């Protein structure tokens, strides 16, 4: 699929990564989890991008959104940055 919708949460350390997914496990938040964490000029709009084309930030984004299946939060991921978790939505 080309364009979809997601969001995105990068985090440095792995320690926050696990507290992050028992605590959304526990809460549940994923757009406000982002938001806070990322503390990062793209939390406002990286933790909401919003719909995309499948090459528009990251590559290893076009890897889950065509591995997982959508409406399924797959995640924290491998990446450079560091931990990504991402959300499928739409994908269309």
């Amino acid at each position: 699929a080309k364009t979809a919708a997601a969001l995105h949460i990068l985090v440095k350390e792995e320690k926050l990564a696990l507290d992050l997914l028992e605590q959304i496990k526990n809460g549940a938040d994923f757009g406000k989890l982002a938001k806070k964490h990322s503390i990062c000029p793209s939390g406002k709009r990286g933790g909401d991008l919003g719909e995309f084309r499948q090459g528009q930030m990251v590559p290893a984004f076009d890897k889950v959104v065509f591995s997982c299946p959508v409406l399924e939060p797959t995640g924290p991921l491998h990446t450079q940055f560091g931990y990504h978790i991402i959300k499928v939505l739409y994908r269309n």
